[PDB]
C-alpha cells in the first residue's frame, strides 16, 4: 500500500478500483457502527443525520422522485428523505455496494445492522413512529437500484426516469471526481436528471485528499468551500444555503478539514 488504490498511473483512484477492491461491509463497520463513545465518526454521522432531518423534514424539501447518487452501501442518508419523497432511486458505481444495500432492503438476516442509526433518526423526528415502521417506510420508498457514473453525460445510462424533484449525494463526489473540471462536469451531468427548480443536496468532506478503510486508502479531491460554491454555481444551480462544520474524521480514516452541506436549486 504505497499509494491510494488504483492511483498509480493517474495519481487518483480510478472508477474501477471500486468494483473489485472497495469492501462495502468493511466500510460499513468502520464508518457506520455508530457507537456511544462520541468518536469522530459517530459525531460526524450525528451531524449528517441532523442536517438531513432539517433539510427533508423542517425545510420541507419534498417531491415525487429523489435520486440518491453514490449511495455506496449506506441507507442513513435516506431515512429522513423517505418522509418527504414518494419514490427513492438509489445509485452507485459499485455493484458490490448495491448488493450490500440490497441485503438490507430485502431485510436479509445477514444485512448490516442500521438500528442504532434508525433509532437516532426516529428520535430526531419526535418518535412519531417506531424503528420497524420507519424501516418499512424506507424499504417501500426505494423503487429502483441502479448503476450510476457521474463522469458520464447520462449518469444513469439509458435507464428511463422522469425528471427528479431532488438529487442527493453524500460523501460521493469528492471520491468520484479526480479533478476540478470533472467535478464541475459531474454537477452539470447530475442536473440533467433534475427538473428546472429541482433540489441538489450535497454533503461531502472539505480539503480531503484520501480516506481509509482499514489498510486500504482511496483518493479524495481536496476541495475548499470557495471552489465548491463556484463549481455549483457554474454548473447551473443557485445555492439556497451552505454550511461548513470543522469537525473532522480521525486521521486513521480521513485527513479532511471538516465537512460541507448545501442545498441548491436547478435554474
Ligand atoms: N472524500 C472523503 O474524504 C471521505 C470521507 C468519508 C467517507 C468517504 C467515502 C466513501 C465511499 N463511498 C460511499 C459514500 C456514501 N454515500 C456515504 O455517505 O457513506 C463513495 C462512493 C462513490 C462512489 N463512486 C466512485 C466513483 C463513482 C462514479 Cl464515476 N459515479 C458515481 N459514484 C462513484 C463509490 O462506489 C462509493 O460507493 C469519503
Amino acid at each position: 500500500g504505497l499509494v491510494p488504490r488504483g492511483s498509480m498511473e493517474s495519481g487518483f483512484t480510478s472508477k474501477d478500483t471500486y468494483l473489485s477492491h472497495f469492501n462495502p461491509r468493511d466500510y460499513l463497520e468502520k464508518y457506520y457502527k455508530f457507537g456511544s463513545r462520541h468518536s469522530a465518526e459517530s459525531q460526524i454521522l450525528k451531524h449528517l443525520l441532523k442536517n438531513l432531518f432539517k433539510i427533508f423534514c423542517l425545510d420541507g424539501v419534498k417531491g415525487d422522485l429523489l435520486i440518491d447518487i453514490g449511495s455506496g452501501p449506506t441507507i442513513y442518508q435516506l431515512l429522513s428523505a423517505c418522509e418527504s419523497f414518494k419514490e427513492i432511486v438509489v445509485t452507485d458505481y459499485s455493484d458490490q455496494n448495491l448488493q450490500e444495500l440490497e441485503k438490507w432492503l430485502k431485510a436479509a438476516p445477514a444485512a448490516f445492522d442500521w438500528s442504532p442509526v434508525v433509532t437516532y433518526v426516529c428520535d430526531l423526528e419526535g418518535n412519531r413512529v417506531k424503528g420497524p415502521e420507519k424501516e418499512e417506510k424506507l424499504r417501500q420508498a426505494v423503487k429502483q437500484v441502479l448503476k450510476c457514473d457521474v463522469t458520464q453525460s447520462q449518469p444513469l445510462g439509458a435507464v428511463p426516469l422522469p425528471p427528479a424533484d431532488c438529487v442527493l449525494s453524500t460523501l460521493c463526489l469528492d471520491a468520484a471526481c479526480p479533478d476540478l473540471p470533472t467535478y464541475c462536469r459531474a454537477l452539470r451531468n447530475l442536473g440533467s436528471l433534475l427538473k428546472p427548480g429541482g433540489f441538489l443536496v450535497i454533503m461531502d468532506a472539505l480539503k480531503s485528499s484520501y480516506y481509509m478503510i482499514g489498510e486500504q486508502k482511496f483518493s479524495s479531491l481536496p476541495l475548499g468551500r470557495e471552489a465548491v460554491e463556484a463549481a455549483v454555481k457554474e454548473a447551473g444551480y443557485t445555492i439556497e444555503w451552505f454550511e461548513v462544520i470543522s469537525q473532522s474524521y480521525s486521521s486513521t480514516m480521513a485527513n479532511n478539514e471538516g465537512l460541507f452541506s448545501l442545498v441548491a436549486r436547478k435554474l
